């Protein structure tokens, strides 16, 4: 039945960390495996970065390409095994939320399948703490709040940033609609995503101004010049799975390129993208222009600037 | 014989700077370089530079279009007492290569004709020194190798880099495959020029990196950022035909322009160049577009990087 469909999808979701140690003879015998495996295990899986996501698309094909559930459950719970932890959760619940045969199933809560990314790491400690401390069948309550010293004023706005229910959204709603996605493997498309990426973002943004005005603040600004030194934030979380945590950003430093990426290609993919709204059209791969027409626009751009695997160029 | 005519040559070239003094009374007398007649004969030729390019281009169709051998001689000899010498041995080698009367006539050894861009200052005065000193028939014997602290690491790499051989090489490489070489007016052409000048340079910058990593030290990074400040380096070579010697550089100054350019200009062409790798095309003068094939693409891109004549803009 769905319920024991459900009950099967919980379990691919528990003890994600742990579920390493790949226990695995061969991938060879994993041929539809041999793609991903790339990114290792206990690091950080970027939902950004384009080598990241490539993987994690991989995985989500196998996951959709599964002949049936069974053959579904079987590949994720062998996939997980090897696959970094991150990427894994991010391929099994697009794959959930798409694939018909998973007309079933509702997700494990992020907040609950990691814990640590919505609740500091204090608290986290502490429960980790109270329960070695004494054993002892008894539950265990810890209240996040703290007491601290409160020097920035952005803190007033701790309320809405670090807000669970604001991450858990901002989290799945990349799941709805993934940078990734391939219309063509797929088959289906995603109507509009390009403008709900937009749309999507620019309430988020919209919300966040109305907080800051009702805090007595000034609007956010643009970060319209790349030179400028960021602010800092220390999120005081520790990732679960490691003894790392995200690393804290100090005060101000203009930006330093990445071996991967450098910033007079950052910079120069602005103009070009400021430029072709200009002209008002935008230049394919087969160096045909395609108009961005009232109805389409939005949706073109916002494939490009993203961008997904829909960007024209 | 073609030995009689080597014999020739090499006097010819034997001592450039004194054979200078034009000492033809009428400016008016060389209508044939009516045309040129800008850059003196102490300055320092410029390899890189449009203007001084094009006078070496100019120089060599006329040694081109002699009739014979023996013109080519004549205005040979007659031209070198007015140009400036290092265009002069520019624009001579490069007939030589090329001109037919030529096989069998190598040019006189590069590190022979200029000694002092070979060797070290300290070692061109000490042996003109001896020379004044006692005089005699006797020979003169000087080593190079000196004694000094050696502060920099890269004093390590001096073996590869302050090379004669190399040196020379790269001297006749571009004298084969000119910059300003025009294939209209030879006729012929140079097969894959744009793609050997992108080769050989690589080539360079390979059998380098190998050095340091030899050494102990790591690959040699890319000048990327304009803005950064560069490392200095003193050559220690002078310049007998004048006083002058070729200026040094110390380390930690940004990048400054030029009359002639800016550096600015340098970041645009950058751009360009990325932009239409990129959408795959080049545009013409035409304002035609040429697909980066995949056979064409290296040396189209290598006349427009270097850039040759043949740039198509």
């Amino acid at each position: 039945t769905v319920a024991d469909k459900q009950a099967r999808l919980m379990p691919l979701f528990k003890h994600l960390t742990a579920l390493t140690r790949e226990k695995l003879p061969l991938d060879q015998r994993d041929e539809r495996l041999k793609g991903v495996g790339i990114l290792p295990r206990g690091t950080l899986f970027s939902c950004f970065h384009a080598r990241h996501l490539a993987e994690a698309t991989e995985l989500y094909v196998a996951l959709y390409g599964a002949k049936d559930f069974n053959d579904f459950i079987h590949l994720c719970e062998q996939a997980r095994q090897i696959v970094n932890e991150g990427m894994f959760v991010y391929a099994v619940s697009v794959a959930v939320l798409h694939r018909e045969d998973c007309k079933g199933i509702t997700v494990p809560p992020i907040q609950e399948v990691f814990p640590d990314r919505f609740v500091p790491a204090e608290t986290i400690n502490r429960a980790n703490k109270e329960a070695s401390n004494h054993p002892d069948q008894q539950s265990i309550v810890v209240e996040a709040e703290e007491t601290g010293n409160i020097l920035d004023p952005e803190y007033k706005l701790s309320y809405f940033r670090e807000d669970i229910g604001i991450n858990a959204h901002h989290w799945h709603w990349h799941i709805v609609y993934p940078a990734t996605w391939n219309p063509t493997v797929m088959g289906k498309e995603k109507d509009r995503k390009g403008e709900l990426f937009f749309y999507m973002h620019q309430q988020m943004c919209a919300r966040y101004d109305s907080e800051r005005l009702s805090n007595g603040l000034q609007r956010m600004i643009p970060f319209h010049n790349f030179d400028e030194p960021l602010e800092g934030y220390a999120p005081h979380l520790t990732s679960l799975v490691s003894g790392l945590q995200y690393a804290s950003r100090p005060e101000g430093y203009s930006i330093h390129d990445l071996s991967d990426v450098d910033v007079q290609d950052m910079v120069r993919w602005r103009e070009r993208i400021l430029d072709a709204i200009n002209m008002h059209y935008i230049v394919d791969k087969d160096n045909n222009k395609i108009p961005l027409d009232i109805e389409h626009g939005t949706d073109i751009l916002g494939d490009i600037i993203e961008s997904s695997d829909e960007s024209k160029n």
